[PDB]
């Protein structure tokens, strides 16, 4: 299937079974959220969008469910004003960019 | 064509004539480059990114060629860490996210 640009690509995302609105985002190495928690064990991190950059907690082996498939990965946690999907995830969900 | 997403969907455009690379970002709703001159002939902007806000200088219809496409389109000029492609001008390229 497919999504053509003339709307966001926004999808609904459990991680961990809680639902999440997110942006499949190519221009992202990273998929940060915010507005779940995912608990105790992480890594800290600092994330660089534009305008600068951002202070995010790492979370490894995640459980995601999204477009009717369950996989496992890896998710920052912090102030990120839209949620997004970056490429890490977009691999994993077998996704292309076509023209 | 495609871009699988193990790598940076990255291109080189001409931007009236100056060459840039540029990520192709499914993220963004504009396109904003830094490192080429648009000219006199523009309205400011204000661009939310992850980490704050930039300053750019908004331009319309200027020249595009990208992936052998001649293009006309609006291009932000400002701050940017990276050179994007929004979905702006990826509507125009005729692409798509594929899955």
């Amino acid at each position: 299937p497919q999504f053509s640009l003339w709307r966001r690509p926004v999808v609904t995302a459990h991680i961990e079974g809680q639902p999440v609105e997110v942006l499949l985002d190519t221009g992202a190495d990273d998929s940060i959220v915010t507005g779940i928690e995912l608990g105790p064990h992480y890594t800290p991190k600092i994330v660089g969008g534009i305008g600068g950059f951002i202070n995010t907690k790492e979370y490894k082996n995640v459980e995601i469910e999204v477009l009717g498939k369950r996989i496992r990965g890896t998710i920052m946690t912090g102030d990120t004003p839209i949620n997004i999907f970056g490429r890490n995830l977009l691999t994993a969900l077998g996704m292309s960019l076509n023209f």
